């Protein structure tokens, strides 16, 4: 089995900055997993980030490092083969987080998110660059819908085409198990949640970057990074290929013994 994108799909992604929906799991299967995961998030006995009021804790950052079903999710061929077709087979998953949305939540206007750390403004992602030229800081984001993501639910909004506009709603509705893949900085918006109070939307995002990229650059002798992030037990996960660099903290094994074995095609 292979999930590499076709040359056309890759082209589509290149002009839009995103692509989806793409099936990761069948609806009932994703639901089955989320039913388990939801309870497991409650137990932080082995979470890499300590208790705090920071984003990392409240939005449950990097639980793929302690929850088996999440460890497997970021390793999924359905995800990895597709991301790999975009930025290379030597893939690193440097982060995952949840995106809940509840009744009353307002939408967001069109904007481009950045990969800087909120607490310090430090770049969490740094791509290699030529002399003088600034460094790219984007990261391929795979947003899987654990719950259905509808317009009523406050689903994401993306616009076709690539500060600038060019030669001249768009809701990304998703069923449980489907995902949308996009550059973290792709132009996007989101609708407000106008549904019932029991109808919550849950998205699980896994972010990827090729091995040549530096994760949490500097951080030489740091642990407490901000926003509740503590690098002590942090590690980027090599999901495929090999790592010819070694300049990033790496996690070959999850906090629960789940072994991350790089996929090869």
């Amino acid at each position: 089995a292979n999930f590499t994108f076709s040359p056309e799909e890759v082209a589509r992604f290149e002009r839009d900055g995103y692509i989806g929906p793409v099936k990761i799991f069948e609806p009932e299967e994703m639901t089955r997993r989320w039913n388990i995961i939801r309870r497991q998030l409650l137990d932080r006995s082995l979470a890499i980030y300590p208790d705090s009021n920071g984003k990392a804790n409240i939005s449950n950052y990097d639980r793929h490092l302690d929850i088996d079903l999440l460890a497997e999710h970021i390793m999924r061929p359905e995800i990895v083969d597709r991301v790999g077709s975009l930025i290379g087979r030597n893939l690193l998953c440097w982060r995952s987080e949840f995106f809940p949305k509840y009744q009353g939540d307002e939408g967001t206007d069109w904007h481009q998110a950045a990969t800087f750390a909120h607490a310090t403004g430090k770049p969490q992602i740094i791509w290699p660059s030529d002399e003088g030229r600034p460094a790219f800081i984007g990261t391929i984001t795979v947003w899987t819908a654990f719950t259905h993501s509808t317009e009523q639910n406050g689903c994401l909004q993306l616009m076709p085409g690539t500060m600038n506009y060019d030669e001249s709603a768009y809701p990304m509705v998703l069923k449980p198990g489907e995902a949308v893949i996009f550059w973290s900085n792709t132009m996007h918006a989101s609708l407000p949640h106008t549904g019932s109070k029991t109808d919550y939307r849950m998205g699980f995002a896994a972010r990827y970057v090729p091995t040549q990229v530096q994760v949490y650059p500097g951080t030489e002798n740091l642990t407490e990074y901000g926003d509740g992030i503590n690098l002590e037990k942090y590690g980027a996960v090599l999901t495929s290929g090999v790592d010819e660099y070694g300049h990033n903290r790496i996690a070959r094994t999850s906090q629960r013994g789940y072994e991350f074995v790089p996929r090869q095609i």
